[PDB]
């Protein structure tokens, strides 16, 4: 068509990369996957209830926690309804369904419509108890009234989707390399499967010059018939300067034959990029390498006591404890006993010699007998581990994905960020995981909204993986709907203009500066910007006009914008603005990863009726060293609370914070809250920050609210260029204690710590796989391997709870002993 040739022009502005281009490819895998995805998209589209998908309730089926029942008086919750300007409060039992709340409104008063939340694009539709809606649970948690404005349901029609239509050893010739500019140099060629190295050959050292030829045949000691699907020819160049990869078996199961001229990635300064099947786009600068392939089809007893226990002691250890050869042979030989334990599956499948046809054969035999796995309750940590870089076999990976299909929307959103990062571990573009994320993001607008920005973030700052991601996004967009498709267009229009203002103001560096900013913010507020837009980190909110008066640039080398917006929705029960920081220079990708692990930890604590009161504030990476950050209301930096009444000195006073807190409390009662709120929040971050190894931080990078909530910021600043945590004399002061001593609050502190710390240890393996995946996909440079193992030590694995409660309280003590040494040390950092 012609429209459809322009429709693709919009997608390409939404995606941020051109997926029709075919100039940095060397085969039809991408078109093949774009093509392959057409089906699961239309498949999912045709299956979503059009209504429930237009109104996208945000529900959970988990149990309403204790701390929120004990915040309810008596099976009685209050929902303040709004029609016009009339109010009316009503009684509700936590078990009252939203649909039956109208059989209590068109009947419970006399002398069609659906309940929408005031100020937000959030509804309470569908057959759920209201105690189970997230918004309700958020209003309960922070002591707030539930305001709904009854009105007309959106029209599914606006969601409508636009209409569719041999024993021969393997060998490879290294013709030679060539860099358009500069030593001795040789080529390494490895056959890899899941970080496992099947064979390795080399070249003769040639003289490092702008061109180098070899015309050699490197014969491998692997039979053609023993190549497993998903095996990579991995080509590298030492003097290690460059790598590139090529799948030996292809998306159509063909042995790869022909000539290839592959352009190569440079090292700099382990991680996920190094695994990509993508060649460099930058053909002008990139060293390349030329090669040639011509060579096609593709195809229980008992146990000694000591052995069983030796096997038991293997199954039990954490995901990072290395497997010896003796360990592996033992898992393999007793594989059938090993299959009875879902916990065994990562290590058992790491015992497989994947370079051997017949072994792989038996492994698939093993997978066919999968009932104990199939029948076991979903364990996400177990499941994440089969999706990491250690597994290249499709059938193994796909049984992990099968296990994820049972996640309800709530939990998909907890792990969405890292499931999307996990795509980098997929050997091929079309996978069960890439299709799984398609389905869940086509079924649910909140998942799909977030999926858009996660994918879009990667496309804009990763050339290693943008193509694969581009293809997944396109497939998403062709199924989200015109409504959302238009809503996504509003959003990108806005954040591209603001990024522009962001980078511009940044270069201009002040007295003058404050002038320009306000002036550019005057332009955009005409007929270039639309009237409003969903805040990307909180799809619930629509931002209207820029409170120009309130906007500003900030003191900070790289100089972020402090923007504020009016809520674009009239039914908004207040006139508080929406506050966003736009910033360049920080790797906000790392911040996303840490923030989301924080939400997971909050969630692990919920399982055990704890609320450690963290503030994982919204954060969306939009490009390389650029993105936006949600503003927390009524907050200041801890430093600043010191700079207030000691002023830019370092002469740290122990009394200031408990003063500032009383200085900000409306009463003495609300003051105690701010002290209740503080001791929890302080311990929440102390534990969480210590586990991740980002607890040794600087005074300026920690904040509090005029109501007691502590929370860390800037997590890129450490994991991004890099005492146990931070439990300082000022913090302890609010906790009643001084120097060396004790008090009722401080002990409470310690009891909340030890509970929280222990509660995370219950989920050791989960945390470890998440930490481990984070470093590989999001911490460039910071891998080493011996970075990974930190969280092993941190979570004090192998130790008893008793040894555990101990170790943490001691970690706490290094906080009393050091006092100010470090904060002052960080200050003295000029
Ligand atoms: C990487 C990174 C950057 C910013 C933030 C961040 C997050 C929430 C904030 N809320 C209020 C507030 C902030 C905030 N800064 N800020 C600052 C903190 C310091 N800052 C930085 O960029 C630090 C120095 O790197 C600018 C934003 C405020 O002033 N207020 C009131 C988190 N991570």
């Amino acid at each position: 068509s012609e429209e459809s040739q322009a429709f693709q022009r919009q997608l390409t502005a939404l995606i941020g990369y051109d997926v029709t281009d075919v100039s940095n490819v060397h085969d039809d895998e991408l078109e093949f996957t774009r093509r392959g995805l057409v089906t699961p998209r239309m498949a999912e589209v045709a299956s979503r209830d059009p209504k429930l998908y237009a109104m996208h309730p945000w529900v959970t089926s988990k149990p309403l926690p204790e701390y929120l029942w004990k915040k309810i008086a008596n099976n009685c919750i209050f929902i303040v309804i709004h029609r016009s300007t009339t109010s009316q409060t009503i009684k509700v039992s936590p078990d009252d369904t939203p649909g039956a709340i109208l059989q209590s409104f068109f009947t419970k008063m006399a002398k069609d419509f659906v309940l929408r939340v005031c100020g937000r694009d959030e509804y309470l539709v569908g057959e759920t108890p209201i105690k189970n809606f997230q918004w309700v649970r958020h209003c309960l948690k922070n002591g707030e009234e539930i305001h709904v404005v009854l009105d007309t349901p959106p029209d599914p029609a606006l969601d409508e989707v636009r209409k569719e239509e041999c024993d021969r050893k393997f060998r490879v010739k290294i013709r030679g390399i060539d860099i358009p500019v500069l030593l001795t140099v040789f080529v390494e060629a490895n056959i890899q499967h899941g970080q496992q190295v099947l064979c390795q050959r080399r070249t003769s050292p040639k003289p490092f010059t702008e061109e180098v030829l070899w015309n050699v045949w490197l014969e491998f000691s692997i039979k053609i018939k023993d190549l497993p699907k998903g095996a990579l020819l991995n080509l590298q160049i030492y003097c290690l300067l460059y790598y590139v990869n090529l799948l030996l078996i292809d998306h159509r199961f063909l042995l790869r034959r022909g000539e290839y001229v592959l352009h190569m990635w440079q090292i700099s300064g382990f991680n996920a990029d190094k695994l990509t099947s993508a060649t460099n786009p930058d053909k002008e600068n990139s060293m390349s390498i030329s090669i040639l392939l011509d060579n096609h089809p593709i195809a229980r007893a008992e146990m000694p006591n000591q052995l069983r226990k030796q096997l038991e002691a293997i199954i039990a250890t954490d995901p990072l404890n290395p497997l010896t050869a003796e360990d592996k042979e033992l898992l393999w030989h007793f594989r059938y006993e090993s299959l009875k334990h879902p916990k065994a599956y990562p290590k058992l499948f790491s015992s497989v010699k994947w370079g051997q046809q017949e072994i792989v054969a038996k492994t698939y035999q093993l997978l066919a007998r999968r009932e104990v796995w199939d029948q076991s309750a979903l364990d996400v940590g177990l499941t994440m581990q089969l999706l990491d870089c250690n597994f290249s076999d499709e059938n193994v990976r796909a049984i992990a994905v099968q296990k994820l299909e049972s996640l309800e929307d709530d939990d998909v959103l907890h792990y969405l960020l890292q499931l999307v990062q996990a795509v980098k571990f997929e050997p091929y573009h079309d996978s069960a995981l890439a299709r799984f994320l398609l389905k869940r993001g086509l079924r649910n607008k909140r998942i799909g909204h977030f999926l858009f920005w996660f994918l879009r973030s990667e496309i804009a700052q990763s050339r290693h993986y943008q193509q694969r991601f581009a293809v997944i996004l396109e497939a998403y967009l062709r199924g989200c709907g015109t409504a959302m498709l238009h809503d996504f267009t509003q959003q990108v229009q806005v954040i591209e203009m603001l990024q522009k203002v962001t980078l511009d103001i940044k270069s201009l560096s002040s007295s003058q500066v404050i002038s320009q900013l306000k002036q550019k913010l005057e332009n955009l507020q005409n007929s270039q910007l639309p009237e409003s837009f969903r805040v990307p980190y909180d799809p619930g909110l629509k931002a209207g006009a820029l409170a120009i008066e309130k906007c500003k640039v900030m003191a900070s080398k790289k100089k972020p914008l402090w923007l504020e917006f009016k809520c674009a929705d009239p039914t908004a029960l207040s006139n508080e603005t929406i506050g966003i920081i736009f910033k360049h220079g920080d790797d906000l990708r790392q911040d996303m990863l840490i923030l989301q692990i924080l939400r997971i930890m909050e969630s692990i604590w919920e399982t055990e009726s704890l609320d450690l009161c963290l503030l994982p504030y919204g954060c969306i990476s939009t490009g390389d060293k650029i993105g936006m950050i949600e503003i927390v209301k009524d907050a200041t930096t801890i430093a600043k609370i010191q700079q207030s009444t000691v002023g830019n000195t370092g002469a740290f006073k122990d009394e200031v914070l408990n003063h500032w807190l009383k200085e900000k409390s409306p009463t003495e009662e609300k003051f105690q809250a701010a002290v209740e709120r503080f001791v929890y929040s302080c311990a929440g971050y102390c534990v969480a920050t210590f586990v991740l190894g980002i607890g040794d931080r600087h005074n300026d990078n920690i904040m509090i609210t005029e109501t007691g909530n502590l929370f860390h910021i800037d997590f890129g600043h450490i994991l991004g260029n890099y005492v146990p945590f931070v439990l300082t004399p000022d913090f302890l002061f609010v906790m009643g204690t001084s120097g060396k001593k004790t008090s009722p609050h401080f002990q409470k502190f310690q009891d909340i710590c030890v509970k929280a710390y222990l509660a995370l240890r219950h989920h050791t393996n989960l945390l470890i796989i998440l930490f481990s995946m984070m470093l590989m996909t999001g911490m460039p440079q910071l891998t080493s391997k011996e970075d990974i193992e930190y969280i092993r030590d941190a979570l004090t694995v192998g130790k008893n709870e008793e040894d555990a409660k101990k170790y943490f309280l001691d970690q706490i003590e290094v906080c009393r002993d050091k006092g100010w040494t470090v904060q002052f040390n960080w200050f003295l950092h000029l």
